[PDB]
């Protein structure tokens, strides 16, 4: 409903035929820095579970309903879209869990449920925190929640910061520059040089690096899931201003997240920072096409605008200037599209 | 629309929307052997392009219409149906040829030529020749050739061979086996096991590998394009019998493919076999859901049925019997859905 409204079916097919292969639940099930620390969040917070109803948005295979079950929860509904849900299914009958775990089928946007629930947890969280905008499916879901209700996780942190790596930069604009070629097979592709160009730097790069390549401390920007809405997620403005720590070319800008369940006892933090150990996120560089001339002490200012769209992912627009010089930096980044260079 | 009538919509989206991205165009074209081929069979034929109208079917960024430039041919419309058409036209325009080679965007299914062509040439083939199903809109292009007019290609072949790899076959479980625990932060997930072994079974296998691991002579299936009907390619059966040069346990089948470019002056062939240098097609294997033990001399036997369906790719059945045991094999894969294991 909501969420036919905001999707193309050529995009919520063929999105969720991925989340029904055993595979692609089983790379996130594998991370054990997600799973386990899901699991510790749950066990940790066990009043938060013991005899409450919850829902899990997504369940994707189950996992994190067994956790809320392993928890003493008296009822769980466990929703997923895909066709994992009959999966799901098999593994609550095959564990003896079919008195406390319901699988529902369907769109969290589209089903029932029966009751209100005490906590919501989900797993919803994309690259850069938030492709795939399921996020807005989790917050939608809040429909469900009683009053003073909990959400697990409660909060989320997206983090930028400016990088240089110009191994990285050079890679890409490499591969651009097979159509700066004036004589491919005696053809000459030049005039294409800058649309592929563009293209190559739309293209997010996903993958690990060393901290080292960190050019100023990150800006953070928080989403307190127990209170936004989903609205709140279609346009997405963050300002940054970076005191330089650092001279050097700034080749983009570095991003990772890290949420935080906050239950009754203790909060438990889930990190994708890259002073972390990896999880299947990785961490995510935009880069810059030009990049901008920075001398330790500068300040880099601008904004990282998210703008939704309807394949389930966000427009990037990058705007940055080094206040000193007034040398300035536009980028258009297609998070649907991105470059996984691991 | 006989375009539109066999093909999903969502499916058509997604697949013209892979075709605009310069660097899917610069995958094909940076194969060497592809392009060189292609280059010099029509410039070898120049005979059957000097002044000669010619319809380049899919060109994507136009690469294949400047070497009939190059050739001599008058007049070349150059179709394409994903937004490459744009940039194709800016390289004519560049290239100083807009009165030689006219850009017509659409599908070649759906727009209209001005006039009929002395030759089409087109590079569709997909993986195992036949994937993607764009052979039908070459064949269907026929509608624009005068009589005895030429097709280049003009013919192609698909072989297929039985393979011994336990290595590949073992692999499979191997993966599944992560299903396969009592325990999994308390959960026993087993029951999936299956599935997930199914799962892996049902994909081609896209890679190459060492030409030892064959054990018979090829079986060919032909596709002449100057004689073929959009409808044959429907329907692809092909009856194999393989004399087996080795004993061993088959483990499936392996495809690859050439196609020959017949002209006035040669014949020039263009091949993705095992015995040959790499191109961006390797070869593809599909495994048999058990071995077959076969000794040398004994012949294995059976069908491969491809059958077209609305992805824009085939569903492929596999049935093969050793004769000499009556031992039989089946298997069942989706060749939309490919495994890259390069
Ligand atoms: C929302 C959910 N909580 C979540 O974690 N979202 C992200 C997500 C979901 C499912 C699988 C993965 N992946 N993990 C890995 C591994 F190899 F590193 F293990 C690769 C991978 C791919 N492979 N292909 C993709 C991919 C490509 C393009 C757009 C995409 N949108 C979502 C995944 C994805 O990820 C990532
Ligand atoms: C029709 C045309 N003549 C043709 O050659 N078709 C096949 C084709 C077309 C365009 C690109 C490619 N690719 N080349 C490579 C490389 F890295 F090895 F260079 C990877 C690749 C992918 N990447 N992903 C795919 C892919 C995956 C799943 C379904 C698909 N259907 C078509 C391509 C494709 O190919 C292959
Ligand atoms: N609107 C929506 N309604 C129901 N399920 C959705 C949904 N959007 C995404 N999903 C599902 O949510 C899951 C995201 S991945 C998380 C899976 C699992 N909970 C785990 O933590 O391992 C996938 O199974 C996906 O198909
Ligand atoms: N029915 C159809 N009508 C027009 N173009 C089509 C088509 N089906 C596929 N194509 C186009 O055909 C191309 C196949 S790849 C070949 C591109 C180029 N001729 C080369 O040889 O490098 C893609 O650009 C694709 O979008
Ligand atoms: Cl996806
Ligand atoms: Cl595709």
């Amino acid at each position: 409903s909501v969420f036919s409204e905001r999707t193309e079916e050529s995009s919520a097919v063929q999105y969720f035929q991925f989340y029904g292969y055993l595979s692609q639940q089983q790379n996130m099930m594998q991370d054990y820095v997600r799973t386990g620390t899901y699991q510790r969040a749950i066990l940790q917070n066990h009043t938060d579970f013991k005899d409450k109803i919850v829902l899990d948005v997504g369940c994707g295979s189950g996992i994190l309903s067994f956790f809320a079950a392993q928890a003493g929860a008296r009822k769980i509904y466990a929703v997923e879209a895909s066709t994992m849900a009959q999966h799901a299914e098999v593994l609550v009958k095959s564990n003896n869990l079919t008195d406390r775990i319901v699988v529902i089928p369907g769109k969290v946007e589209e089903v029932s449920l029966p009751e209100q629930v005490d906590i919501i947890i989900s797993e919803p969280m994309g690259y850069m925190l938030f492709n795939e905008r399921m996020l807005e499916s989790y917050l939608h879901a809040k429909k469900y929640l009683k009053p003073s209700g909990n959400m697990f996780p409660t909060i989320g942190d997206v983090h930028l910061a400016p990088f240089t790596d110009e191994q990285l930069y050079m890679e890409q604009f490499t591969k651009a520059n097979f159509w700066y070629q004036p004589s491919f097979h005696g053809v000459d592709l030049s005039a294409l040089r800058g649309a592929a160009v563009d293209e190559y730097f739309r293209q997010p790069v996903v993958d690990t690096f060393d901290i080292r390549i960190l050019m100023a401390k990150s800006v953070k920007y928080t989403v307190n899931f127990l209170e936004a809405k989903e609205g709140d997620l279609h346009r997405i403005e963050i300002p940054f201003k970076f005191h330089m720590l650092h001279s050097g070319l700034v080749h983009g800008l570095a991003f990772w997240f890290d949420v935080a369940f906050i239950g009754s006892i203790m909060t438990v933090w889930l990190s994708t920072a890259p002073t972390e150990p990896l999880t299947h996120w990785y961490q995510v560089r935009c880069l810059f096409q030009s990049p901008l001339f920075a001398k330790a002490g500068d300040t880099l200012s601008g904004t990282c605008l998210l703008i939704a769209n309807k394949r389930q992912s966000y427009d990037i627009s990058i705007v940055a200037q080094v206040d000193q010089t007034g040398s300035k930096s536009s980028n258009l980044l297609d998070l649907k599209n991105p470059f996984f260079r691991y």
